[PDB]
């Protein structure tokens, strides 16, 4: 499984960009962001999204350090998360998926290797 790797100094905040675009599909989306380290598996953030400008509906959420970035610009989309307040302990893989589930694709998904590293 292909990562990009992400480097942010201990105690600041990463964004971490979901990238999923589509012309005419970004519509009525589920989503889901994950966490991955060696034995630890996390689900995030979960919702659902009407359209690329709408407010998103969070359905689940496992920490207050996790927010939506409330934008959009280029390639990075409104299920993009900011995760705040970083600690040591945020270092491994976060992984976005989406899915239309009206459709009979597979879930679309990418993988960031956060690295959080230390403060000057």
């Amino acid at each position: 499984g292909k990562a990009t790797d992400i480097y942010a100094v201990n105690g600041t905040e990463i964004l971490l960009p979901c990238t999923f675009s589509s012309c005419f599909g970004f519509e009525d989306l589920h989503f889901r962001w994950t966490y991955n380290s060696s034995d630890a598996f996390k689900i995030l953030i979960e919702g659902t999204v009407k359209n690329e400008k709408s407010d998103p509906k969070v359905t689940l959420k496992d920490d207050d350090r996790i927010t939506l970035v409330g934008s959009t610009k280029e390639k990075m989309n409104n299920i993009s998360i900011v995760l705040r307040d970083l600690e040591f302990s945020d270092t491994g893989k976060y992984t976005w998926h989406v899915k239309n589930p009206k459709e009979n694709n597979l879930q679309h998904h990418a993988t960031i290797f956060l690295q959080v590293v230390d403060r000057l």
